[PDB]
């Protein structure tokens, strides 16, 4: 839809998009994450995590240290605007968030917090 995006994270440690623009008419925005491939969550799990660009590093840093069972995310992290679960191949997860949490002119980034993945698995999101 206009107010959602389907995104894939694959066994090549890559998202199939690196830029998302959100229409100002959207009250909510939904991201549907899926995982083509064959590798399980413990070696190639992906999540979709959204924060301001400013916060990306801190979110990734705390997440990796939080470990696998916590989906590589710090619990109750207020820097995170939206997050999916960490998924393995063949699994899928969605998240919806309020577009009011986005700001005009500000850059947000989405990324995977599985250790190292953010080297390639990142993109920008901003209001259209
Ligand atoms: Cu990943």
């Amino acid at each position: 839809a206009e107010c959602s995006v389907d995104i894939q994270g694959n066994d090549q440690m890559q998202f199939n998009t690196n830029a998302i623009t959100v229409d100002k008419s959207c009250k909510q925005f939904t991201v549907n994450l899926s995982h083509p491939g064959n590798l399980p969550k413990n070696v190639m799990g992906h999540n979709f995590v959204l924060s301001t660009a400013a916060d990306m590093q801190g979110v990734v840093t705390d997440g990796m240290a939080s470990g696998l069972d916590k989906d590589f995310l710090k619990p109750d992290d207020s820097r995170v605007i939206a997050q999916t679960k960490l998924i393995g191949s063949g699994e899928k997860d969605s998240v919806t968030f309020d577009v009011s949490k986005l700001k005009e002119g500000e850059q947000f980034m989405f990324f995977c917090t599985f250790p190292g993945h953010s080297a390639l698995m990142w993109g920008f999101l901003h209001l259209k």
